[PDB]
């Protein structure tokens, strides 16, 4: 357990609280505002690395619980539980290859992890073991984000989202399923007054009923959604899309503005606590937009950024990208420090509770600890 509790929302952000870990510190990749309660003094020094070979989903990555263990999917099938001075604490093998999805941290020790095999897995944080698994007609797509009362809720490469309810196979499963028109590329988020979000490449915009798996309404681009959108306490969403736009959806539907990338959406989002958004772009940018639709910032790689960015208490923000440099700065856009790596930064940034930044490349995992 650590001192204080994990939180999807802060006074200015709009998810559905669902039943993650509380008592981590960082039990989701997405599904929430993705500004640390954290602060941290990492100056760029690299604590340890570790061979972590994956292609994460969409900027998929680590996850840490309230002693400080890192969980983290590899390509190879493993799913390794690091301690936080890089010894392993346990690993389990066979759990699906090809491509990398967030182990998601439940209430009781439960983690659960979508599998290329087409399984949801039930696997005890603390030794390992799988408990069970749920069979999918589809490889997922996306990480699980929880409801409130513990349903799962992932897309799958069939064309499917899909409401798992957290029990045993002793029982049905399907809360309901819902069959997309195109191939999901905007994983499900879900906002307070209930509604999933999703997208497909056939350019649909889905705002779907998270209790009955109705569409409430939906609407076509010409272009795709990808990657996690956030949503703000009005509940609008903010979604990246690849015709070089970043969308922001009333709760009604209706287009309250849209703000240019200069290139096709590269990462997903996040929004601290004064409503401003962040997402990364293909031209190289990792963007800072106000509530208003308004650019507060820009800060310029040499490379796509595909790491969802991170924010810290104190409003720094970190990221990466695909010029191989791990990037810190603070809230008004000016560079704290970098770090050259061999590979693209492309697994989205944590922080743990004592400062310790995990960060996540095609091969290695890497660690900033404090200075």
């Amino acid at each position: 357990a650590a001192e204080t509790v994990f939180k999807q929302n802060h006074a200015a952000s709009g998810f559905l609280a669902g039943r993650y870990d509380a008592q981590a510190m960082s039990p989701t990749m997405f599904n929430w505002s993705r500004e640390s309660r954290f602060t941290s003094t990492a100056d760029g020094a690299l604590k340890w690395e570790k061979n972590v070979p994956a292609t994460p989903q969409n900027g998929a990555g680590a996850a840490v619980d309230g002693d400080g263990t890192v969980f983290i999917q590899s390509k190879d099938g493993k799913l390794t539980a690091y301690h936080p001075d890089g010894t392993v604490k346990w690993v389990t093998e066979n759990l699906g290859t090809t491509y990398t999805l967030t182990p998601v941290l439940g209430t009781n020790g439960v983690i659960y992890l979508p599998s290329h095999d087409k399984k949801l897995y039930f696997i005890d944080k603390e030794t390992g073991n799988i408990l069970w698994s749920v069979p999918l007609s589809g490889a997922p797509s996306s990480d699980a984000a929880i409801g409130p009362d513990g349903t799962l809720y992932v897309s799958t490469l069939d064309n499917y989202i899909y409401a798992i309810k957290p029990t045993s196979p002793s029982t049905g499963t399907q809360k309901w399923k819902f069959k997309t028109n195109g191939v999901v590329g905007s994983a499900p988020v879900l906002a307070s007054n209930g509604t999933l979000y999703t997208a497909t490449y056939n350019n649909i915009f889905y705002a779907i009923n998270s209790g009955t798996g109705q569409v409430k309404w939906s609407k076509t681009t010409s272009n795709g959604f990808k990657g996690y959108p956030v949503i703000d306490r009005d509940g609008t969403v903010y979604a990246g899309n690849q015709d070089g736009n970043l969308y922001a959806y009333t709760s009604t539907g209706a287009v309250k503005w849209t703000f240019p990338l200069n290139g096709f959406s590269s990462s997903s989002l996040a929004i601290d606590h004064n409503g401003n958004v962040y997402i990364g772009s293909g031209s190289g940018e990792l963007f800072s937009i106000s509530k208003t639709g308004n650019m507060n910032w820009s800060f310029y790689t040499d490379g796509p950024v595909r790491t969802a960015p991170l924010i810290d208490a104190d409003g720094n923000v970190y990221f990466g990208s695909d010029d191989k440099n791990v990037y810190a700065v603070d809230a008004d856009g000016n560079e704290k420090w970098r770090y050259q790596t061999d590979s693209n930064v492309i697994s989205s940034p944590v922080l743990a509770e004592d400062g310790t930044l995990y960060v996540g490349t095609y091969t290695k995992l890497l660690a900033f600890g404090a200075k």
